[PDB]
């Protein structure tokens, strides 16, 4: 369910990532719709890791979400890879808050240094969903 910038920013506000831990609506709007573009479902393999992800921030059962056949799912959302699978990013958005919950952030992609490097964004979020 791809929909436009200014519709899952108001999914986002809503769920409470907004302002958490220093990401805010457009820091993962800058990276999700550009790495998927408001895409839930979009899966792809993984050619290194034989693996596949779920979610519109390309969340990968290998070491985010236990599915039954990545070997190692540490799963740190310890959630079914389903919920990343529905436009309702609910408990998806949480899972992939792992991600960013670490000392890294969202700059783990090379794409957020290339996309907007953390600019002024607040346009984005001006009013979009709040």
């Amino acid at each position: 369910k791809v929909f436009e910038r200014c519709e899952l920013a108001r999914t986002l506000k809503r769920l409470g990532m907004d302002g958490y831990r220093g990401i805010s609506l457009a820091n993962w709007m800058c990276l999700a719709k550009w790495e998927s573009g408001y895409n839930t479902r979009a899966t792809n393999y993984n050619a290194g890791d034989r693996s596949t992800d779920y979610g519109i921030f390309q969340i990968n059962s290998r070491y985010w979400c236990n599915d039954g056949k990545t070997p190692g799912a540490v799963n740190a959302c310890h959630l079914s890879c389903s919920a990343l699978l529905q436009d309702n990013i609910a408990d998806a958005v949480a899972c992939a808050k792992r991600v960013v919950r670490d000392p890294q952030g969202i700059r783990a992609w090379v794409a957020w240094r290339n996309r907007c490097q953390n600019r002024d964004v607040r346009q984005y979020v001006q009013g979009c969903g709040v």
